[PDB]
């Protein structure tokens, strides 16, 4: 009986096993943007994927990771609110079973379809996991998808879906470009705050950028055909697999715009 989504052991359950879900900066959260301040202290945030190094891709039972090589300092993110350099080691969604839901961080408490998560680790702590056990360990960067025009760069991704189908699953996935995924704009609200699936893990620093990707009902609809089960089990589709907003409690969320 480990941890999920579903209605037994969803996010309302994960507090017994792990008791820092009701912690002081847990995410994700809502963003009300009246409420976020434009920031001046924040530095040009700088997203540096050119050298990426992707290796495969993984159906971890929650969500599906494309994973890249963070053994030489490649892909990094550094500015904004960052202090130092975060290496990229990895990035994953969170989606729906309908296009009105699936994002974790919420705008207005508007939810979109999707959710990008691009998690890079402090290099000043020598691998990702002394990184995670620091407060300012991990680096998450954020991007929103609604639906609409077809993202062409994330047709790659969504072909090799069908090869990993269930939990366990795992496909090579070399030479794919994260660049194709971003938006145009990086304008972006910050905060503290932790992983959003157990351990919760109060180690990230959240980087949601304002200006979401369009993603076609075709290519999001793939994403609804992969499985929270493994190989020769009931079919469980993975859906809905983002855990609602949290409790803002004592923090405020900056804006890198005016
Ligand atoms: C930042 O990316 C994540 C890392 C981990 C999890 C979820 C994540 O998604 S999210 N939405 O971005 O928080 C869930 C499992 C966690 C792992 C980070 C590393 C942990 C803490 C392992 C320890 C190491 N190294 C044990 C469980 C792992
Ligand atoms: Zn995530």
């Amino acid at each position: 009986h480990h941890w999920g989504y579903g209605k037994h052991n969803g996010p309302e359950h994960w507090h017994k096993d792990f008791p820092i879900a009701k912690g002081e900066r847990q995410s994700p959260v809502d963003i009300d943007t009246h409420t976020a301040k434009y920031d001046p202290s924040l530095k040009p945030l700088s997203v540096s994927y050119d050298q990426a190094t992707s290796l495969r891709i993984l159906n971890n039972g929650h969500a599906f990771n494309v994973e890249f090589d963070d053994s030489q300092d490649k892909a990094v993110l550094k500015g904004g609110p960052l202090d130092g350099t975060y290496r990229l080691i990895q990035f994953h969604f969170h989606w729906g079973s309908l296009d009105g839901q699936g994002s974790e961080h919420t705008v207005d408490k508007k939810k979109y379809a999707a959710e990008l998560h691009l998690v890079h680790w402090n290099t000043k702590y020598g691998d990702f996991g002394k990184a995670v056990q620091q407060p300012d360990g991990l680096a998450v960067l954020g991007i929103f998808l609604k639906v609409g025009s077809a993202k062409p760069g994330l047709q790659k991704v969504v072909d090799v879906l069908d090869s990993i189908k269930t939990k366990g699953k795992s496909a090579d996935f070399t030479n794919f470009d994260p660049r194709g995924l971003l938006p145009e704009s990086l304008d972006y609200w910050t905060y503290p705050g932790s992983l959003t699936t157990p351990p919760l893990l109060e180690c990230v620093t959240w980087i949601v950028l304002k200006e979401p990707i369009s993603v076609s009902s075709e290519q999001v609809l793939k994403f609804r055909k992969l499985n929270f089960n493994g190989e020769g089990e009931p079919e469980e589709l993975m859906v809905d697999n983002w855990r609602p907003a949290q409790p803002l409690k004592n923090r405020q969320i900056k804006a890198s715009f005016k």
